[PDB]
């Protein structure tokens, strides 16, 4: 408990391609790099020689593979995968010293799913059964780990924005953050859904009915890059960010992520750009706390050309790698709560850093959830 040196620095990534962990499947073990995704619930790995893949799961080499004789077809807004379900032995070499029989979707066909040039071959969905495909009877990886071993029911993520970071399975590592953790209730176990109770742009309230902030949900999602905001909130949010920064001008397409913006090396003026404050529902009645991110988080370098990484959504708020990279994030499934602390690795400057503070008094926080 509190100290897990074998797990520190067990994630890798390339900017905008996500964070992955090394895993092994089958006997003998086949090593695969696997995207860490708290916004889905399937363990799904490349199982056929798609040209984008460095490696793929070869069921025929595994003596412990068991076929479930059942297909799965999974579309998303862009792209899709189809695969064959079964189970096999899975370990995490730089995770707990255990092996579990987990469900695995062996991906046999995909479209716009794998990234050309990336170093990962599958996805580890860490969310709950309610959104597993085909349905909630396909037990997700984390559920199997907890049922079959003594690994405690929690994990935590430190994403460092050549990306790296730490996934601590079964605990928290105190060297990964500073100050205190503050917890927000997981409103329902499907996605890691939470409730945003107030939003401030450089300490000015957007002043919306807070139901707008969670229309139709807000979730914590390591498998998305952007901070995504419901359209109505996104519109209010950039209007207020535009106003805060208008001491300089950007093309308008910029704010829709339709073009990039550039300054010449080491000239980016961060001091014009405002901080963005999200207040999350706290653990106690009428109590919230707030997390504060920097322009360093919402202006992503494209390899000095940044992309605006907040974007409108029709699926609700998505706190992607934009948010998580400032924070150490504890997915405390045993107590149905998500903890945030300042990350000991976040990208910052001389004037400002990311922040997690409380308590604040916020009344009627239950009105903020969408039904
Ligand atoms: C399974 C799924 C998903 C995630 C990624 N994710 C990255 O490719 C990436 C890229 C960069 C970063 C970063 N930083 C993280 N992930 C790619 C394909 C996917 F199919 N997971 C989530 N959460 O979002 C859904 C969606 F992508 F469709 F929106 C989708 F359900
Ligand atoms: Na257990
Ligand atoms: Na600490």
């Amino acid at each position: 408990r509190g100290s897990f040196v074998e797990m520190v620095d067990n994630l890798r990534g390339k900017s905008g391609q996500g964070y992955y962990v090394e895993m092994t499947v089958g006997s003998p073990p086949q090593t695969l790099n696997i995207l860490v995704d708290t916004g889905s619930s399937n363990f799904a790995v490349g199982a056929a020689p798609h040209p984008f893949l460095h490696r793929y799961y070869q069921r025929q080499l595994s003596s412990t593979y068991r076929d479930l004789r059942k297909g799965v077809y999974v579309p998303y807004t862009q792209g899709k995968w189809e695969g064959e379900l079964g189970t096999d032995l899975v370990s995490i070499p730089h995770g707990p010293n255990v092996t579990v029989r987990a469900n695995i979707a062996a991906i046999t066909e995909s479209d716009k799913f794998f990234i050309n040039g990336s170093n990962w071959e599958g996805i580890l969905g860490l969310a709950y059964a309610e959104i597993a495909r085909p349905d909630d009877s396909l037990e997700p990886f984390f559920d199997s780990l907890v049922k079959q071993t003594h690994v405690p029911n929690l994990f935590s993520l430190q994403l460092c924005g050549s990306v790296g970071g730490s996934m601590i399975i079964g605990g928290i590592d105190h060297s990964l953050y500073t100050g205190s953790l503050w917890y927000t209730p997981i409103r329902r176990e499907w996605y890691y859904e939470v409730i945003i109770v107030r939003v401030e742009i450089n300490g000015q309230d957007l002043k919306m009915d807070c139901k707008e902030y969670n229309y139709d949900k807000s979730i914590v999602d390591s498998g998305t890059t952007n901070l995504r905001l419901p359209k109505k909130v996104f519109e209010a949010a950039v209007a207020s960010i535009k106003a805060a920064s208008s001491t300089e001008k950007f093309p308008d397409g910029f704010w829709l992520g339709e073009q990039l913006v550039c300054w010449q090396a080491g000239t980016t003026p961060w001091n014009i750009f405002p901080v963005i404050s999200l207040y999350l529902m706290g653990e106690v009645t009428n109590q919230s706390f707030r997390i504060t991110i920097l322009p360093q988080q919402y202006l992503r370098p494209v390899e000095d050309c940044y992309k605006f990484a907040i974007s409108q959504s029709s699926t609700g708020t998505v706190m992607g790698a934009v948010i998580m990279e400032g924070f150490y994030v504890v997915f405390d499934r045993a107590r149905k709560r998500i903890g945030f602390a300042v990350s000991a690795c976040h990208v910052h400057d001389e004037f400002r850093t990311a922040a997690v503070e409380g308590p604040f008094v916020t009344l009627d926080m239950e009105d903020c959830g969408y039904n």
